């Protein structure tokens, strides 16, 4: 592989798309690449970390219990309910509720949660009480990944997200217990975590929420890093291509192989 910059300039030349990234220290935050980390990009699906961080905010001020079951109606769900369709006689806790969102990309789950932070508004404020002046949500899955060119709503940038989630994971915000659960739900992802391990070096860590939209957009959120450790967040978007999902996936993985092969920076 080439450098890192170099290979994520091949991939917006090769997939005719604009690509987002950050590299960060994740117990630092030292910025080590950085491309286009300024401009805006559909979150999609990664939203859904940044949710259930608003969730274990309300948990540690004893406003919200992991415990707690809800329940809910057929009428209820939307779109890709894996997990939460398979419960509408006995309800999820919301802890559940964070788990199937994060590792299965559930959508209800995810809608559900969101109502119990104030829905999309009520978790841009929790946004901005973190320090994050520029991601928003502005609508429900499923609507949120649609991607319009020029549209803001509904997006991040790569700087805002990475400092975000190394906010929610690493810096007292959220209680120890919290952080610790927030974390071990992206490593438990069930949607792209395992393929990811298949093609990885052994000995490199990776936890990541993943997302899609229309107009081929496309990111990942992830922690990654050498001796089985967290060392970075690595924040890839991409938006405005034509390309298959197998590609955007092999340009994603391609920055990734260009970020293994080249690790010290
Ligand atoms: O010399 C470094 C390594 O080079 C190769 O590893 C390859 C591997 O065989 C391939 O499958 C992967 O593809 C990249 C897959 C990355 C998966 C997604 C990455 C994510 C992670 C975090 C967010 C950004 C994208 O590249 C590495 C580096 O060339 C060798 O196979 C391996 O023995 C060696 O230790
Ligand atoms: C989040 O990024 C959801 C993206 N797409 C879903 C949507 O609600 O629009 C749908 C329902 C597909 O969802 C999945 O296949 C579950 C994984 C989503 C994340 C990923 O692909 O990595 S829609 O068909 O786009």
């Amino acid at each position: 592989s080439p450098q890192p910059l170099e290979q994520i300039k091949l991939s917006e030349s090769q997939l005719s798309g604009r690509v987002g990234m950050i590299e960060m220290d994740l117990a630092s935050g030292r910025t080590l690449t950085a491309w286009r980390a300024d401009e805006r990009f559909p979150m999609m699906s990664t939203f859904k970390v940044v949710l259930c961080g608003a969730v274990l905010a309300r948990v540690d001020a004893g406003d919200e219990q992991l415990e707690r079951k809800i329940h809910y109606r057929q009428q209820d769900l939307v779109d890709y309910s894996p997990v939460s369709e398979k419960h509408l006689a006995d309800g999820m806790t919301v802890g559940e509720l964070c788990a199937a969102a994060i590792t299965m990309s559930d959508n209800s789950a995810a809608n559900l949660l969101l109502a119990t932070v104030g829905g999309p508004a009520g978790l841009t404020a929790f946004l901005r009480q973190i320090g994050d002046n520029v991601t928003r949500l502005d609508r429900w899955e499923t609507e949120l990944n649609e991607a319009l060119p020029g549209d803001a709503r509904d997006t991040t940038t790569p700087a805002s997200m990475a400092a975000t989630l190394r906010k929610l994971l690493t810096s007292q915000r959220l209680s120890a217990r919290s952080q610790r659960q927030l974390l071990q739900w992206m490593v438990d992802d069930r949607v792209a975590g395992p393929l990811i391990r298949s093609v990885l070096p052994a000995g490199w860590f990776i936890a990541d929420k993943t997302g899609a939209g229309e107009r081929g957009a496309r990111g990942i959120v992830a922690l990654l890093g050498p001796n089985n450790k967290a060392e970075r967040i690595v924040v890839i978007y991409l938006r405005d291509t034509p390309a298959s999902m197998a590609e955007r996936n092999q340009q994603i993985a391609g920055i990734g192989a260009a970020l293994i092969e080249h690790w010290q920076r």
